[PDB]
């Protein structure tokens, strides 16, 4: 059985994280998204895995994934439909979207046993975003309704398919279309008139990593569900630990440090002295958290350092970031309203009263920097000491005012 991961999306809604990595390499605790997917696939006896990527990202994928075929999507076309056109199979294949996290492989294991075309649907609370699944009387797929702005059903396209080579006959009939785009669900929509498409309801945890605060969402779920309290590191005297704490190998936790779990402390991390890690602190790898630094409900990616006199709450900080002493992130607005975030040029409500900042890779802040709620700082940005970052900062930009 072959599998294809469609990982050639533009990842613009996930900026600034995607300034320096594909969405497929977003960390959930210590491992990137795609590594969970490959793991699940392999667990179900699928070893011939192909990732379809943008040409821009081919190099990045080749360098990270040794036993996986990488194929580039045709340059001149876009969409989930265009991605499968580089998928080479006869006979059938498992197809999965490259930004999906889900809790287990059980459904993939089941779906590959089936002769029929099959799709997984999952119930959301915001179906109007998302492809809604309309079932017929026999509970097979009637049609997929794309972003209706009306809820016919809870049940939406989970982006996990087992499709037969049919699917290409229908991709050729497809006229595409109102987004400038070749859409897989359009082809599926034709095919389901002629062929039976089973729908299997996914029951566990599912989430697409679409927007930056979803990085916090999934990492919080993973910490609660996938790992157990352990200490493989070095914890000095007078460190207080409550609740579930994962201390990975080579992590060092100095005296005066206070930890209220659940907290994930990635390998090679250096904590303290006199740090405060609050619930849902996730330090992916090789992180430094120093004296009079408090972290709460944040994901702080590989090699990033917050060495002095800082508060980081409800935030995502990408890799190799350095915070000057006294850099502070606000997570609550003066008017205490839902924090809005600029996402692909639209002002989007995050759904969160408390939300901090989203910091791209290799950013450095000068001392005493102030960052407002919902702010995005582009990768490689440099923030002048004492600056008040009251708006988004572009990729690679110096910011003073
Ligand atoms: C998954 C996938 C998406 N796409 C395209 C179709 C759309 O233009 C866009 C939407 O996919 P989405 O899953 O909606 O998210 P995204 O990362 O791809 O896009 P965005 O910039 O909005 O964050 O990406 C591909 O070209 N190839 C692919 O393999």
């Amino acid at each position: 059985m072959k599998a294809f991961i469609l990982a050639a999306g533009s990842g613009e809604r996930l900026e600034p994280i995607t300034h320096t990595r594909p969405k497929a390499f977003v960390p959930i605790l210590s491992k990137p998204l795609i590594e969970y997917q490959i793991e699940y696939l392999r667990k179900c006896g699928i070893r011939d895995i192909t990732v379809i990527v943008s040409s821009k990202n081919k190099e990045y994928f080749e360098k990270k994934l040794k036993e996986i075929s990488i194929v580039t999507q045709k340059d001149d076309i876009k969409g989930t439909g265009a991605a499968i056109l580089s998928a080479k199979f006869n006979d059938e294949a498992l197809i999965i979207y490259g930004d999906l996290f889900f809790s287990n492989e059980k459904e993939i294991c089941n779906i590959i046993t089936l002769k029929e075309n099959a799709i997984i649907g999952v119930k959301v609370s915001n179906p109007k975003d998302y492809g809604v699944l309309v079932l017929d009387n026999q509970n097979n797929l009637s049609k997929i309704i794309e972003k209706p702005e009306i809820p016919p059903s809870n049940l939406i396209n989970a982006g996990i398919y087992k499709l037969n080579s049919d699917i290409f006959t229908y991709l050729d009939k497809i006229s595409i279309s109102e987004r400038g785009e070749l859409e897989l669900t359009d082809a599926i929509n034709l095919m389901a008139k002629d062929h039976r498409v089973k729908v299997i309801e996914y029951e566990g945890y599912w989430m697409d990593i679409g927007k930056p605060w979803n990085i916090i969402d999934v990492n919080k779920w993973a910490l609660d569900n996938l790992v157990f309290s352990q200490n493989l590191g070095n914890v000095e005297d007078n460190v207080k630990i409550k609740g579930k704490v994962i201390i990975e190998e080579d992590a060092e936790i100095k005296s005066g440090t206070y930890i209220e779990g659940p907290v994930y402390i990635g390998k090679g991390s250096e904590i303290g002295p006199n740090s405060y890690l609050r619930p849902y602190t996730i330090l992916v790898e090789k992180n430094k958290i120093g004296a009079s630094v408090e972290v709460k409900e944040s994901v702080i990616m590989e090699g990033s350092k917050i060495p002095h006199l800082s508060y980081v709450g409800d935030s995502v900080i990408a890799e190799d970031v350095n915070f000057g002493a006294g850099t502070l992130i606000a997570n609550l607005r003066f008017d205490e309203k839902e924090v809005k975030v600029n996402v692909k040029g639209k002002r989007i409500s995050s759904g969160r009263r408390k939300l901090g900042a989203f910091i791209g890779g290799h950013v450095r802040t000068g001392i005493n920097v102030t960052i407002l709620p919902g702010v995005k700082i582009g990768a490689y940005a440099r923030i002048y000491p004492g600056a008040v970052v009251n708006r988004d900062v572009g990729y690679g930009e110096f910011f003073k005012v």
